[PDB]
């Protein structure tokens, strides 16, 4: 009965998207708005109306946007920059509320946990920002020696996962514990950059990660035991992973040679579908609020919107 279209339903132009693997340039809000960073500008596109807002453009020569992330309610957008800023924007008013500095290099990854915004940098450091207070920088988590390219709070707020260009995955506690701010787990088995980081929505302690060109694997972990539950050879760079509770599946994005997305059944990890259409490496995936559509951003200067998880009547 399942019908998964083999082509995207819609394609959005992404002219001048920066083909830098480590950046996290797209996010789909709970209000059904895609934020897309294109060189030195952020554009918002409503999936309901097709309306567009050029939210902002950087003001200095050479500056570019290095990450975007919507707050839970979809009314504020965090924007990390090449100038090591973490900006907070009110999107309806189109106004910059904060321009937070603390990092020493570009901010390529972001993840929210309520009013805490966590930022990852090319420096290897992760900062927690309490966006409500004057001195926003409230913690530093230092577990990477290369760029933090994946950063993701668990849905239940109990862990934060990070992936780096040092081929490490760290699982961090949600607050200092008996060991201060040291990782609860550090997984070294990926042999390439770990940009893909995503938590299972129906298993609190289960994490998926994916490695780059020199690794090509998806790994599933229990972050409490530290066990690798499954290691799957995807035969291609793994830039991004999402989970879907509609049929209990995972979807991953990839690069050379097929530049495809793969849908996997969970927990068996059997391949369900391959979504071909991008003509250069996929960079990032993000999920619609209703869970039916995945947007993939790629180096071919498109976002492809795949209606691949619909619950058809």
């Amino acid at each position: 009965c399942r019908y998964i279209p083999s082509l995207p339903d819609r394609i959005l132009d992404a002219p001048e998207i920066r083909n830098d693997y480590y950046l996290n340039l797209v996010d789909w809000s709970s209000g059904n708005v895609l934020a897309v960073a294109l060189d030195n500008s952020v554009y918002l596109w409503s999936a309901s109306s097709g309306d567009i807002l050029q939210l902002l453009q950087m003001e200095q020569p050479g500056e570019y946007i290095s990450s975007v992330a919507w707050i839970k309610e979809g009314n504020y957008l965090a924007v990390g920059t090449s100038s090591a800023e973490v900006q907070l924007w009110d999107v309806q008013q189109q106004k910059r509320l904060r321009n937070m500095t603390s990092h020493s290099a570009r901010v390529g990854s972001l993840s929210w946990n309520s009013y805490i915004l966590s930022s990852g940098s090319r420096s290897g450091h992760i900062h927690h920002h309490d966006v409500r207070v004057a001195e926003h920088h409230v913690a530093t988590l230092s577990g990477h020696s290369q760029e933090v390219c994946g950063l993701r709070w668990a849905p239940d707020g109990r862990h934060l996962a990070s992936g780096g260009n040092d081929n490490l995955v760290n699982v961090w506690p949600s607050a200092p514990g008996e060991g201060g701010w040291v990782p609860l787990q550090t997984f070294t088995q990926h042999q390439g950059a770990v940009k893909a980081v995503a938590w299972c929505p129906w298993q609190s302690n289960v994490l998926a990660t994916g490695g780059g060109t020199s690794d090509r694997h998806i790994r599933i972990w229990n972050v409490c035991s530290g066990a690798c539950l499954s290691a799957v050879d995807a035969h291609s760079q793994v830039c991004s992973i999402l989970w879907s509770p509609h049929y209990k599946e995972l979807i991953s994005g990839h690069g050379f040679a097929q530049n495809q997305l793969v849908i996997w059944k969970y927990p068996t990890m059997a391949k369900v579908a391959e979504l071909k259409g991008h003509t250069s490496r996929v960079l990032s995936l993000t999920m619609s609020p209703d869970g039916a559509t995945v947007a993939s951003a790629a180096a071919d200067e498109t976002l492809r919107l795949w209606r691949c998880f619909e619950l058809d009547p």
